[PDB]
């Protein structure tokens, strides 16, 4: 209860005390006045206006007293609720970066964005002014309390005898609401992990036609979290039925006991009457602080995942200090029997003990087949994961001992398929070492042979590098990563195919500067070519996990090893987003009444005590105790509908509120699935910033449109009712009482006028944090093995501080606000009592009339409260939605979505370019293609040769249609490619991209996302995954199709997922077929097994071959030279 008060500081403990002091001295006012008033109320036109005018003081100064205790209530709360907000987002930031790789495998990380975000809002709401109004209520009661025990005590015990039913009520239903807020909170945090995976990996859901699946599977998880949310309003409005029928009933019990004791003359008129109102003031407010109560229910569900995070501790501590930090470490590495499995699958042993030893200042080099531990070789050194029966040294002691963080900054490694950050290029070759200066970033990008392109394009060392490196080619990015890894000067570099996707010329260059350069530093070359692993004076094989093959080339040339064998913005009106949901028009309309027959109840009480007042005259006495019997039956059904419908209309309001936000999310995510890949490169288009749209939009929409949307209807017509029965008694009283509805109005457009331009900044900031939040979790090797995850921390808070001071200016606006507000509503009373006595002494009305217009008001000054209240989610609910719609009509040129085109029935797979010329909308100012012919007829086989950064993936992104030629015709078969329809030309298609990734699904799942709009059966999986070399693979894992592959394919190795890519590709049976370096990962023997099954495949249709090889681009039908994007 007070774990999410965990975090309060001295100051924030200072806030919540004075808020807490100030709400209770705001609250008591209201029913501690009543004693003064009542002396008179049981009654010469003079004395009469000297009294009058009396009690303007009293209210005057009560209203004086009351624009500084609303307004330090409000800000001290809102202030301690912001600077604690912006810790537990730090904090919760710092302990996902804490944790081991160990723990990022078996649990669910791309599900931590939208926890952030919308756990940190519901504790937003909840923690902040909610608890406030709470003490103001409570105080409220408690007051009404006091007085009823000063004047008249026997009436007061027979009302506090149901207080503690009350307490043990709003307790029972909060806990349950608590429970039911966690259940319903988990299932949005997975339809949000399902829309940030589908969302990360957008090109492949494009060309693979399938946007409908995902869509499906986020719908899957919108159904439960809909049909959590209509229970929980279930709960949330039996509570307030139960409250207002003990309110009601209880009050019928204390009005039969007073009955008999006012008749009696125990009791005057004047005792009992003030006890009675003082009372029914502290049992309404107690009762609208219901939402309150589920505000604080909601954010106690919330904190239960979020501090768990923060609570639980690595082995291998990343932040930690204590570990030997040694002045000089010659680079001198040895294994001693090392046993390994990967946590998430335990039972496969993978190393069976190693033995390597590695001398400072030579170089080793590891050969052997694919799926075999070199990269598990290469992930113990930096300690991503203990051994689980060895030991590993550097210079005779153990890692273990190490510090590190100075283990991972001495080493440095060079990842398989790497993968740089979306921020610049000369930012990533800084987050390589942390501190350089431009001479060391110059000389290591010559040493990488970085250095020409960086100068052929403009803006050099600041093109923005797009998400993942998306925005460079595969012999760019791989070199930025090379120099990445030189910046540092390691003493230990691994080389895990550094040059796997470069040209001959280019690894020339760089394996001479790498041999050139090495004095003092070993190396570890897990080499992609054969004909580079001999400049190495150690060569390590690897059979079952061990080494049973090591020395020199000679010397393991005339051994007969492996190695033998290897060598052989509009704004939008809120009724256009209730325009959405016209179909449970019934809903609203029975939320309404109800509403109606609600509100209008409290200021009806002031009506009843005139005739109560009039009914308590002189009499036989045996007429009026039958006639007071009649008002306790009265009352007691009264209690019973007011049950009914108070539950009526919260049900009613929160079961339309959530049909309206499943449809909402829906279409979010289908209108987001819908447009083209140059909305996904432009760079205020991440995906962090696209999952916290998802998150944020609709959440904010929903909190406005919920059960608050009852709550404010029952107030306004609490305000209406009000003035109502006041103009029926007296007319001239009530327009001094509609007298300040310009002040409070002037005050409500301001406020308005200053929240929506706040919220503006809050929304335009969250999603800057959280797109560093989302790179850094879902690139997590490579921030742990950098060790940049201080820096990207850091980067976190300073993106973080500013909606703290948006969150300050907030609590100054809403606080002067409400002050004034209250303000206003208790100078009507003096207004009113001086005003009144002028209308008495000229003879106009009378002094009944104006105790009943003093009654009717003192409940809408109890309704404006929670109006105030709603005022602040009204702006950012008009915000999200504006930008809701602004999202949802938008149209793309390439529409993924549309049914018209043309549709031949038979394809023959003829492709044709005629002069084509296109520049990248990102970059639109440097040639890519300019003009380019090439024609493949049916069954060739088009081979593409060129440099690094030629256009060869271009030809393969404009076949698959994501993007549009500026002046030139892409046709197939004779007829245009723009007349096609897109998703029967994209289903036409069998594409394997140039570092392929997958899907966190099973293998089944993701060889049979080849194909979709058919149920693809297992026989077929099985046959494409023979004809793609992966099925004794699959046969030997313990789950056969089932082992769940992890995020992007980290659960594997890079030729299993390379060939996993070639068997999507080839399920479909295709009609052509894009193979962008499709064999790059795979070693001589997969490599020659799988050609040989793409070449009986390949009979009768046509294909299209990007591959650096000497053995495919010779027996293709075609070869095509590109020179300065031409064809030579
Ligand atoms: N994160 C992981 N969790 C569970 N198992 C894994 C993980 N990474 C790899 N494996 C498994 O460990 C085995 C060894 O794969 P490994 O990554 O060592 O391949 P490799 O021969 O080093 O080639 P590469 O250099 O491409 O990684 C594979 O069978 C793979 O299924
Ligand atoms: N999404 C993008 N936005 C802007 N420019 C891009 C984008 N993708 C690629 N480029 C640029 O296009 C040029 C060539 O792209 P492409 O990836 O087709 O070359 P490539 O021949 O595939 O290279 P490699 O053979 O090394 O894989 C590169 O200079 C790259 O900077
Ligand atoms: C007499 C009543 C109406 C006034 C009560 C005085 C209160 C509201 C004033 C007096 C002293 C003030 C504190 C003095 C010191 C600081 C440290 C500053 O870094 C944060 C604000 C804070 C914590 C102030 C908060 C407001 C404060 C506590
Ligand atoms: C700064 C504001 C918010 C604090 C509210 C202060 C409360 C506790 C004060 C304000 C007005 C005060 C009342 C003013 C008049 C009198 C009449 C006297 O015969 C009995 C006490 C009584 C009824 C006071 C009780 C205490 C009181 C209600
Ligand atoms: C009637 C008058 C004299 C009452 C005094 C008003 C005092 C209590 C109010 C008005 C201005 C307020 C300060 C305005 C600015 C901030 C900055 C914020 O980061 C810390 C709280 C702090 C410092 C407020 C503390 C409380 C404060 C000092
Ligand atoms: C929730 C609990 C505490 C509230 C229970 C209230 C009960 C005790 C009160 C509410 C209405 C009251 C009744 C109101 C009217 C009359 C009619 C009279 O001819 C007999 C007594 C009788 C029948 C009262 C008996 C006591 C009574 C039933
Ligand atoms: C729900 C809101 C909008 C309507 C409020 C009207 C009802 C609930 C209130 C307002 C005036 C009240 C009436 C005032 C006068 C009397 C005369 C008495 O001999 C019987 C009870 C009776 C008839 C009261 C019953 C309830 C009453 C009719
Ligand atoms: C008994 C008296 C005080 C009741 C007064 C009712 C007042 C508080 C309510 C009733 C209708 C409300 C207005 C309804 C419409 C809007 C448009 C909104 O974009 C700005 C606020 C504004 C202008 C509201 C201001 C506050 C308001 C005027
Ligand atoms: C809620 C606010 C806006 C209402 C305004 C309150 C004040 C300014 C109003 C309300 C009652 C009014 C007083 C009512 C009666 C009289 C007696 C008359 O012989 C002189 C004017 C005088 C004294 C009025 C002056 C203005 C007055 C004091
Ligand atoms: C603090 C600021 C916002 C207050 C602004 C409103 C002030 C100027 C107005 C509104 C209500 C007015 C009070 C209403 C009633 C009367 C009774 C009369 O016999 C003496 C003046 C007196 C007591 C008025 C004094 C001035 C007053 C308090
Ligand atoms: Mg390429």
């Amino acid at each position: 209860v007070l774990t999410l008060f965990r975090y309060s500081d001295w100051q924030d403990k200072l806030f919540m005390s004075l808020g807490t002091i100030m709400a209770i001295a705001h609250g008591s006012g209201l029913p501690l006045m009543m004693i003064v008033f009542g002396e008179m109320t049981d009654k010469p036109g003079k004395i009469l206006e000297e009294e009058m005018t009396r009690y303007a003081y009293y209210y005057s100064g009560l209203g004086a007293g009351v624009l500084v205790a609303a307004y330090i209530q409000v800000s001290f709360w809102t202030l301690a609720a912001g600077r604690q907000i912006r810790k537990i987002r730090q904090k919760f930031f710092h302990a996902i970066l804490r944790q081991e790789i160990g723990w990022f495998d078996i649990n669910d990380t791309t599900e931590l964005n939208t926890r952030l975000t919308d756990d940190i809002s519901k504790i937003s709401e909840g923690i902040g002014d909610k608890v406030g109004m709470f003490f103001q209520a409570v105080a409220t009661f408690f007051a009404g309390f006091i007085v009823g025990f000063i004047r008249g005590w026997k009436l007061t015990l027979v009302i506090m005898a149901i207080s503690p039913i009350l307490g043990l009520s709003a307790a029972v239903w909060a806990k349950i609401l608590s429970a039911f807020s966690d259940k319903e909170l988990a299932a949005y945090a997975k339809a949000g992990a399902v829309a940030e995976e589908a969302l990360g990996a957008i090109r492949t859901v494009i060309a693979f036609g399938g946007q409908n699946k995902e869509l499906e599977r986020y719908q899957k998880h919108l159904e439960n979290a809909k049909e959590i949310g209509i229970k929980k309003a279930i709960s949330a409005n039996i509570s307030m039925g139960i409250a207002f029928l003990l309110i009601y009933a209880s009050y019928a019990l204390a009005f039969w006991y007073g009955s008999t004791l006012v008749i009696s003359k125990e009791y005057t008129i004047g005792n009992a009457m003030t006890v009675f109102f003082s009372i029914l003031i502290g049992a309404f407010s107690v009762g609208q602080a219901a939402p309150c109560i589920d505000a604080f229910a909601n954010a106690r569900g919330a904190a239960y995942v979020i501090f768990d995070i923060i609570d639980n501790n690595p082995k291998i501590d990343s932040f930690s200090e204590r570990g030997h930090k040694p002045d000089s470490i010659k680079g001198n590495l040895e294994f001693n029997d090392v046993h390994f499995s990967y946590p998430s699958r335990a039972n496969v042993k993978i190393l069976k003990g190693l033995n390597l030893k590695v001398q400072s200042g030579q170089t080793v080099a590891l050969v052997g087949s694919s799926g075999c531990g070199k990269s598990t070789t290469v992930q113990l050194i930096q300690r991503l994961y203990d051994p689980d029966e060895g030991t590993i040294n550097i210079d005779g002691q153990d890692i273990r001992n190490f510090n590190v963080n100075y283990l991972r900054e001495i080493i440095g490694v060079v990842s398989q398929e790497p993968v740089l950050f979306s921020t610049t290029i000369a930012e990533n070759i800084c987050y390589g070492r942390g501190n350089v200066t431009m001479d060391e970033i110059k000389k290591a990008v010559k040493e990488a042979n970085a250095y020409e392109f960086i100068m052929k394009l403009p803006q050099k060392f600041d093109t923005l590098v797009g998400e993942r490196g998306a925005q460079l080619s595969g012999g760019q990015k791989q070199r930025i990563a090379i120099a990445r890894a030189l910046v540092r000067n390691p003493k230990i570099l691994l080389l895990d195919q550094a040059t796997s996707a470069l040209d001959t010329e280019s690894e020339a260059e760089v394996q001479a500067a790498l041999d050139k350069a090495r004095e003092g530093r070993t190396t570890i070359v897990i080499a992609h070519r054969l004909s580079t692993v001999r400049n190495a004076d150690v060569i390590a094989g690897f059979e079952d996990g061990v080494i049973v093959e090591q020395g020199s080339h000679s010397e393991l040339m005339k051994k007969e090893g492996v190695y033998f064998k290897l060598v052989n913005v509009p704004p939008v009106s809120f009724l256009k987003v209730l325009k959405l949901n016209k179909t449970e028009w019934p809903y609203f309309v029975v939320g309404t009444v109800c509403a109606i027959a609600n509100g209008g109840l409290q200021p009806a009480f002031s009506v009843i005590f005139s005739e109560i007042i009039a009914i308590f005259g002189p009499g036989d006495d045996a007429v009026k105790q039958q006639k007071c019997n009649i008002f306790s039956l009265i009352f007691l059904f009264l209690g019973i509908i007011s049950f009914f419908t108070f539950f009526l209309q919260g049900f009613t309001f929160g079961k339309a509120g959530e049909i309206l936000t499943r449809r909402l999310r829906s279409m979010a995510f289908k209108a987001m699935l819908r447009q083209d890949m140059s909305w996904f490169d432009d760079h205020k288009n991440s995906t962090g910033a696209l999952s916290t749209r998802l998150a944020t939009d609709a959440a904010q929409v929903q909190g406005a449109t919920g059960t608050r949307l009852a709550l404010i209807a029952q107030n306004i017509a609490n305000l209406g009712t009000g003035i109502i029965i006041s103009f029926i008694y007296g007319w001239q009283l009530t327009l001094l009482l509609l007298a300040v509805v310009p002040i409070i109005a002037v005050s409500g457009i301001v406020e308005m006028k200053l929240l929506a331009g706040n919220a503006k900044r809050d929304k335009k900031e969250l999603e800057a944090a959280g797109k560093i939040a989302t790179e850094a979790i879902e690139n997590i090797r490579t921030v742990v093995s950098l060790t940049q995850e201080r820096k990207f921390e850091s980067m976190y808070v300073e993106k973080l501080y500013g909606p703290y001071r948006n969150s300050v200016q907030k609590a100054h606006i809403y606080g002067i606000t409400f002050s004034i507000s209250q303000a206003f509503m208790y100078f009507s009373y003096a207004g009113c009592f001086r005003f009144g006595a002028y209308l008495i002494v000229n003879g106009h009305m009378r002094f009944r009339d104006v105790i009943l217009v003093f009654s009717a008001i003192v409940f809408g000054a109890v309704a404006l409260g929670h109006a105030s209240s709603f005022a602040p989610d009204y702006a950012k609910a008009k915000l999200s939605a504006a930008h809701l719609f602004m999202l949802f009509e938008r149209q793309p040129l390439i529409d993924s979505y549309s049914e018209e085109g043309l549709k031949p029935d038979k394809f023959e797979g003829n492709i044709t370019f005629n002069e084509v010329v296109f520049n990248y909308p990102t970059r639109a100012n440097v040639p890519v293609l300019q003009g380019l012919s090439l024609e493949v007829k049916k069954g060739q086989t088009l081979a593409l040769v060129g440099s690094s950064g030629c256009g060869k993936s271009t030809v393969v992104q404009l076949l698959e249609r994501f993007y549009d030629p500026l002046a030139g015709t892409v046709l197939l078969d004779g007829q245009e490619a723009k007349k096609l329809n897109v998703q029967w030309l994209r289903a036409q298609l069998g594409i394997v991209s140039q570092e392929p990734i997958l899907f966190d699904c099973s293998i089944a799942e993701n060889i049979a996302y080849g194909d979709n709009s058919r149920v693809v059966s297992q026989d077929e999986i099985v046959s494409a995954a023979k004809a793609a070399n992966i099925h004794p693979f699959i046969e030997t894992l313990p789950h056969k199709y089932e082992t769940r592959v992890g995020d992007k394919g980290t659960q594997l190795s890079g030729g299993q997922k390379q060939r996993i890519a070639i068997a999507r590709a080839l399920i479909r049976q295709p009609q052509i077929l894009l193979l962008d370096q499709a064999t790059s990962a795979l070693d001589t023997e997969s490599e020659k097994v799988v050609q040989e099954a793409l070449d009986k495949a390949r009979e009768g249709r046509t294909c299209i071959v990007i591959a650096h090889r000497l053995s495919t681009i010779q027996n293709a039908d075609l070869i095509v030279v590109f020179q300065n994007g031409r064809v030579k």
